[PDB]
């Protein structure tokens, strides 16, 4: 059974198997008063492994890579941020000291630099169009164009049929649009559907908070979306 925030004390994290090769991490932090439930993502990479965004905030990060060594048991190498925020590169410096080679886009650089959080090393060419997509190494990088933010990606698991689709997806659970700040409201439908396009394969969908599920998740974004254009 998948953990639930209610579940996972700040500072720890849990590590979930989702395919041959594929697990989750979840782990929890405070934000505007209150703690949410934060996703990300493994894939192997042959002998080593590719971490798919931070566990939000320095501690968990730390305690990610153990609970990593102690479950999995090869070294973590590289790792991508999908977008600037705090549960995105929150830990990146964690990261570097151990480490890990860490990516982003340049525009996710651009921001994380404004906000003044941390920023990762090395910038993903290939990146910047609504629509592009790169291969790193066993995962494919897709910008769907704006939404949760201008610059989130999503990432294509394909041996699995694994999609996840960053702070970009909600979980069912969740119909209110929450905190959408650095948010295209008016671009966001669109880029889901690009989403849906690229990916219609996907049999497992994971959103940068709560409980996983399948493409239904992408609709099910769109409308709390559009029930908070309208109002
Ligand atoms: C699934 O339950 C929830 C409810 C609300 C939030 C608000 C936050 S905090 C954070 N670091 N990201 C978000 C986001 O929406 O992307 C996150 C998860
Ligand atoms: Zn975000
Ligand atoms: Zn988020």
């Amino acid at each position: 059974e998948y953990p639930t925030v209610s579940e996972i004390p700040v500072g720890e994290v849990r590590l979930y198997q989702i395919a041959d090769g594929v697990w989750s991490h979840i782990a929890t932090q405070s934000f505007d008063g209150a703690v949410y439930p934060s996703n990300g993502l493994i894939v192997r990479d042959g002998d080593e492994l590719l971490l798919i965004d931070t566990a939000w905030g320095a501690k968990n990060t730390a305690a990610l890579l153990a609970e990593i060594e102690k479950q999995i048991g090869l070294p973590v190498t590289r790792a991508v941020s999908t977008h600037f925020h705090d549960d995105r590169v929150g830990g990146v410096d964690v990261l570097r000291a151990a480490g890990v080679a860490t990516y982003a886009s340049p525009s996710t650089r651009r921001l994380a630099e404004v906000e003044g959080n941390e920023i990762p090393t090395h910038s993903l060419e290939g990146l910047s169009s609504s629509g592009d997509a790169v291969r790193f190494g066993p995962v494919e990088l897709f910008y769907p164009g704006a939404a949760h933010s201008t610059d989130n990606l999503v990432v294509y698991v394909p041996s699995a049929s694994v999609l996840y689709g960053g702070c970009a997806i909600y979980e069912l659970s969740r119909t209110s649009a929450g905190n959408v700040a650095d948010a295209d409201l008016a671009e966001w439908p669109t880029s889901i559907e690009r989403i849906q396009q690229h990916y219609p394969e996907a049999q497992f969908v994971i959103p940068g908070h709560g409980l996983p599920g399948g493409l239904d998740l992408l609709k099910h974004t769109t409308n709390v979306v559009k029930a908070h254009t309208n109002r």
